[PDB]
């Protein structure tokens, strides 16, 4: 029903998914000039359970790791959130070359990829119901910058051989996503939507200022996945990112100061 191919990509989502036409769509372009510091933004923290990781999969649109969220195992709390959130899954977005691939951009700079750790509020009883709330989902977004190879990330990349084609999935346990977190927890926050259909505007975004580094080699591994089935002819899965959407009247807030634009 949707994808990143020229016939079902971002340019066509609006006529298939009404929400994609909304006023609080994601991603957006971040401009530090217009970002205001909000002392109310408290530090966020995680209580992830490595043993909660269950499956890794390739649905032809991205590669996703699923966690056990039947109860409060891996939690995300603090920050602008109204309560604790359950880690449900994480996936990535990347481009065809290292010069681009991230969905959000900062002051014109684009990254090679973007990691999204998706959580939801248990207060809404069910993940499906959380998608109906403006703050039902909280996503931790991490930028991937080209540089030194990442050892922790390599573990993830090593499992990719199991889900090369669309539809493939494999047991993937023992993995703490927090090991991929950069040293700084400074973040930007705003409210938007899923950057993928149905594009519900139900996400409270937490974008980390400090990017995660990865080597060009490791990025090449991500681009080796297929969006095609084991039968169908090979079709590489690259460019699974959505262009920036109009910010409209939304203001992005920072948990840190950044004195550059003022005094
Ligand atoms: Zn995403």
């Amino acid at each position: 029903e949707w994808g990143y191919a020229s016939h079902n990509g971002p340019d066509h989502w609006h006529e298939l998914f009404p929400n994609a036409k909304g006023e609080n769509q994601s991603p957006i372009e971040l401009h530090t000039k217009d970002i205001r510091h909000d002392p109310s933004l408290q530090p966020w923290s995680v209580s992830y359970d490595g043993g909660s990781a269950k499956t890794i999969l390739n649905n032809g649109k991205t590669c996703r790791v699923v966690f056990d969220d039947t109860y409060d195992r891996s939690m995300l709390r603090g920050g602008p959130l109204p309560g604790p959130y359950r880690l449900r899954q994480f996936h990535l977005h990347w481009g065809s070359s290292d010069d681009h691939g991230s969905e959000h951009t900062v002051d014109g700079v684009k990254y090679a990829a973007e990691l999204h750790l998706v959580h939801w509020n248990p207060k809404y009883n069910t993940f499906k119901e959380a998608l109906k709330q403006r703050d039902g989902i909280a996503v931790i977004g991490i930028f991937l910058k080209i540089g030194h190879e990442n050892g922790e990330f390599q573990i993830f990349l090593d499992a990719l051989d199991k889900i090369k084609t669309k539809g493939k999935e494999a047991p993937f346990t023992k993995f703490d996503p927090s090991s991929l977190f950069p040293a700084s927890r400074d973040y930007w926050t705003y409210q938007g939507s899923l950057t993928t259909p149905p594009c519900e505007e139900c996400i409270v975004w937490l974008l980390l200022k400090e990017p995660m580094t990865v080597s060009s080699d490791q990025m090449a591994k991500l681009r080796s996945l297929l969006s095609s089935a084991e039968n169908e002819p090979p079709v590489p899965l690259v460019s699974n990112w959505r262009p920036p959407q109009p910010i409209n009247n939304r203001v992005v807030r920072a948990s840190f100061k950044h004195h550059h634009h003022h005094h």
